[PDB]
């Protein structure tokens, strides 16, 4: 089977979400022919060359699920656009495009992280549109470290177009799309290429942890909990 996460927002205030990662990592994870984070694996990111522990802890996490021999695959979302290839090193990870087409086990599959479906919010695309200029991005990540984490704290849901949406699944002639950023798990039937085709929306890590499981047979999007919740009687 082949897995697809997204919208974890792992943050240092947010220590259950983190454990709940680390268990999927050590147990499902290792069972998995594939691994792709879509966006959001982080609340903020201001650089690859910020010493966070959190940053650390993860990335190495996610190399031993590499080292077990299963690949792990990174799109960026909005949180987390600045994720580069030194924490791609530090983590196994491999980069990919905004929008990649798959093939699982005979399906074609178009995953991407979401944020560019929402056609209908043209002031979050034009701010999108800023922050993803390479001139921008250099100019910031220029800035001390110390002046990049004063911008990021000062600084601290919209849904997809039906037509956007329809619009992608054309251009790539797919059948089958997952993303996450609009936080609302869920399979949604459409037509594409003259067919029926589905979209596939993942959650995000609130209280418990959610993924799609892509198998030969079928499309799963499941929930599961952050712990071993042991059972215990009364
Ligand atoms: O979860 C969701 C969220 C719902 C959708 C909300 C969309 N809005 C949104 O995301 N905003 C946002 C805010 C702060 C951060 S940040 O703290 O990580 N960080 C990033 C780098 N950043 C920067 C970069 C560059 Cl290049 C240039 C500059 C500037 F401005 F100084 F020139 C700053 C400083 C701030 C990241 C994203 N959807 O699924
Ligand atoms: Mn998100
Ligand atoms: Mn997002």
């Amino acid at each position: 089977a082949t897995l697809f996460i997204a919208d974890l927002h792992l943050q240092t205030e947010e220590p259950a979400i983190t454990a709940g990662f680390l268990r999927f990592l050590q147990g499902e994870a290792r069972q998995a022919d594939a691994l792709y984070i879509l966006g959001d694996l982080f609340e903020a990111w201001i650089g690859d060359d910020d010493p966070n522990p959190l940053h650390q802890q993860i990335a190495s996490a996610i190399k031993a699920v590499v080292d077990a021999g299963v690949p792990c695959y990174f799109i960026h979302g909005n949180r987390d656009f600045l994720v580069g290839q030194r924490f791609a090193r530090q983590s196994g990870m491999i980069l990919l495009a905004e929008e990649e087409r798959l093939d699982l086990y005979g399906r074609e599959v178009l995953i991407m992280h979401g944020d560019t479906l929402c056609t209908d919010d043209q002031g979050y695309l034009a701010f999108r549109a800023k922050v993803h200029t390479p001139w921008i991005q250099r100019l910031f990540l220029a800035l001390p470290l110390f002046i990049r984490h004063r911008i990021a704290a000062r600084m601290r849901i919209m849904d997809v177009n039906p037509q956007a949406v329809v619009d992608a699944m054309e251009r790539h002639h797919v059948q089958w799309l997952i993303h996450g950023h609009t936080h609302r798990p869920a399979v949604h039937e459409l037509q594409a290429n003259g067919q029926p085709a589905w979209r596939v929306v993942l959650g995000a890590w609130h209280s418990e942890g959610s993924m799609v499981k892509v198998t030969p047979d079928d499309v799963e999007l499941i929930h599961f909990p952050f712990l071993e919740e042991n059972l215990y009687f009364q």
